[PDB]
């Protein structure tokens, strides 16, 4: 475990990342797909091998020795808000079954179902109360990954507030 388990945020590309692993925001079928997904098939193609997986699970391939979680969060363009929230915080909690399972000191996670998957709504608060609901009891270093500006305030306002 880290000595002292933090949360911290970045304002980067996630294939950057200086954790002992990463989460990929996937897509069921293990398709290159787009945004953060396609920065990870560029950076860990190798990953890619036999990484479909369901709608809110997680499926752990390995690039050499370095961890690729592919968590694949629920499309809100398909799930009514009910069944996508419950699909939401079911792809996290199987993210941090699979980050205790490896026993790895930090990842870098991104926030699942906030871009193309959003079905066109604003749900930083909904994922990343999704994400602490999951990771809170793990003792690895959490450093989440965002592109946006004001999104990166909110998700530093929101870490904060609970120290
Ligand atoms: C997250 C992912 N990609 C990028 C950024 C952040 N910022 C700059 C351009 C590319
Ligand atoms: C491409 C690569 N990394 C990231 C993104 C896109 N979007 C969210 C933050 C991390
Ligand atoms: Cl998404």
């Amino acid at each position: 475990g880290a000595m002292a388990p933090s949360y911290r945020v970045k304002r980067m590309d996630i294939a950057k990342n200086d954790e002992e692993c990463v989460v990929n925001a996937a897509n069921p079928r293990g398709l290159p797909g787009d945004g953060v997904c396609k920065a990870v098939y560029k950076k860990w193609p190798e990953s890619f091998k036999n990484s479909a997986t369901p709608v809110g699970t997680a499926k752990t391939v390995m690039c050499g020795t370095y961890p690729v979680i592919h968590a694949v969060g629920p499309n809100f363009s398909n799930y009514t808000e009910s069944e996508g929230d419950r699909e939401l915080a079911a792809a996290y909690r199987e993210v941090a079954k699979e980050v205790t399972r490896l026993g790895v000191n930090s990842v870098a996670i991104p926030l699942l179902s906030t871009g193309v998957y959003s079905g066109g709504k604003d749900r930083l608060t909904q994922s990343l109360n999704h994400l602490f609901t999951a990771m809170d009891s793990t003792d690895a270093d959490v450093v989440i990954y965002c592109r946006d500006k004001e999104w990166e305030k909110k998700i530093s306002e929101a870490i904060q507030m609970r120290t």
